[PDB]
């Protein structure tokens, strides 16, 4: 009898190529037509090409361009050259052939059925982190796997994430201080995480609580992040202990051409640890003083994180405020740097907020199991977790193993001492509402268009 044998099915990357291949225990010859149909998981049969006695090809839509089908009568093969693969390809490729008989009747021959994986593996991480290291940690996984591990870094990706990763595709796996999480997870965009007590066991307890919501791990802790005052030695050996004894300093530094201080003004997560200082009556007191600093030209009105980094950077500050991930840039430079406490606000401490980076895999992704393995075997490894580190610093990484070399680090001391005199941040879905309040409030008052009084009114509603 006549068998139609399918080959040439496997994974590869979207852009990449495979060739198919279907050869029949009969001449082609007989064959009226000669033809490709795919199924994916629970679709319908969709014919992707078909190839006449006739010698005349025609595709659908889909494929149209990008696949040719050819024929090879010597061989008795009907083959299918698929370039510039896409994930809407993937699907079980079958081979499929028709006979007229003598008489005017017709019969349909298929074969087997050949899988084809088109995957890639999208990570979505903040501008400001490690991403090139990140990717030489998926670069080592394709190595040992054979899956693509792209690393994207878009504009507005904690409130492009929630949007896109709802409706289309987005991301894999998501990268973001665990803050935002508790908002995903109660939005359902997040699958829950199931690692084993050995996985569980590498990292420390407390950093597996700021991942939990309702009871169940919504994402993977990475690493503590606190802001620390970046200072330059040379311009300024005994930096401030007291954020009231800054202007002093300016009215000195400026005299020399130099500014005292330069940070990130319009995000508030560089605002809070002087807002939150005391506190209410503390944060019109904390708030009052970061006025009158842009109200006495201290500081500028609209100064954000590339100014602030870039001056510092170029020598032109003596001061800024930043994280871990900031002292990369700066060894880059030739800027002799210290990381310190953050100065102190009417006695007490200024508390920075505690943010744990974390990776969280996304609801409606189907590459779930091998983002888990990424994430566990790859990422979260002494070897992984270094290649990240030596692009753009984590902070005090998540990973039991690490502690000796964090102690050893005078920068991570530092921001384990701003860490402690801060506090974690809540999960919980509020977050969102609460950091534009707050976003709002710090901008209006900066600007000048809302009072201090005013400006805590509108945010505690
Ligand atoms: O600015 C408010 C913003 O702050 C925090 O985001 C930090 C992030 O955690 C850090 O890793 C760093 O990259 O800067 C961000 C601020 O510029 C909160 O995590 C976030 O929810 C909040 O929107």
């Amino acid at each position: 009898q006549r068998q139609l044998v399918e080959s040439g099915g496997g994974l590869v990357q979207p852009g990449g190529s495979l060739r198919l291949s279907c050869a029949a225990s009969g001449s082609i010859l007989y064959f009226n037509r000669m033809g490709w149909y795919r199924q994916a998981p629970g679709k319908q049969r969709e014919l992707v090409a078909a190839i006449t006695s006739g010698d005349s090809t025609n595709y659908a839509d889909p494929v149209k361009g990008r696949f040719t089908i050819s024929r090879d009568n010597a061989k008795n093969t009907v083959y299918l050259q698929m370039n510039s693969l896409k994930p809407e390809d993937t699907a079980v490729y079958y081979c499929n052939a028709k006979e007229k008989g003598w008489s005017f009747s017709l019969y349909d021959y298929w074969g087997q059925g050949t899988p084809v994986t088109v995957v890639k593996l999208v990570i979505w991480i903040n501008g400001d982190k490690g991403y090139n290291g990140l990717a030489e940690v998926g670069k080592k996984f394709e190595k040992d796997t054979g899956i693509k591990v792209t690393v994207e870094h878009p504009d507005k990706l904690e409130e492009k994430f929630p949007q896109v990763a709802a409706t289309g595709d987005g991301p894999d796996i998501i990268f973001w201080a665990h803050d935002r999480f508790g908002g995903y997870a109660q939005s359902g965009l997040l699958a829950e995480i199931t690692p084993d007590k050995a996985f569980q066991d590498k990292l420390y307890p407390f950093t597996w609580d700021a991942v939990r919501y309702n009871g169940k791990l919504i994402a993977y802790p990475i690493a503590v992040e606190a802001l620390s005052l970046i200072y330059n030695k040379d311009l300024l050996p005994n930096p401030p202990k007291t954020w009231e004894e800054i202007p002093a300093l300016d009215k000195e530094l400026k005299a020399k051409g130099k500014s005292a201080l330069m940070f990130n003004l319009q995000e508030p997560y560089f605002t809070w640890p002087l807002i939150a200082a005391d506190g209410n009556a503390g944060a019109k007191a904390g708030l009052t003083f970061l006025v009158d600093l842009i109200k006495n030209k201290h500081m500028n009105a609209d100064t954000d994180y590339s100014i602030a980094e870039a001056a510092f950077n170029k020598g032109e500050t003596a001061m800024t405020i930043n994280g871990p991930w900031a002292w990369s840039n700066i060894d880059t430079s030739k800027v002799n740097y210290g990381v310190t406490v953050l100065p102190t606000f009417k006695g007490q401490p200024s508390k920075p907020f505690v943010g744990v980076l974390s990776a969280g895999i996304n609801a409606a992704s189907p590459n779930k199991e091998l983002a888990k393995e990424f994430l566990e075997n790859y990422l979260l490894t002494d070897e992984g977790l270094e290649a990240v580190n030596k692009d753009k610093p984590l902070g005090a990484v998540a990973l039991k193993s690490y502690e000796e070399e964090l102690a050893k680090d005078p920068r991570i001391a530092a921001t384990m001492e701003n860490a402690q005199k801060g506090e974690i941040m809540p999960n919980i879905p509020q977050m969102s509402a609460f950091w534009y309040a707050v976003r709002t409030a710090v901008i209006n008052a900066a600007s000048g268009r809302q009072t201090v009084d005013e400006a805590l009114k509108d945010a505690q509603t």
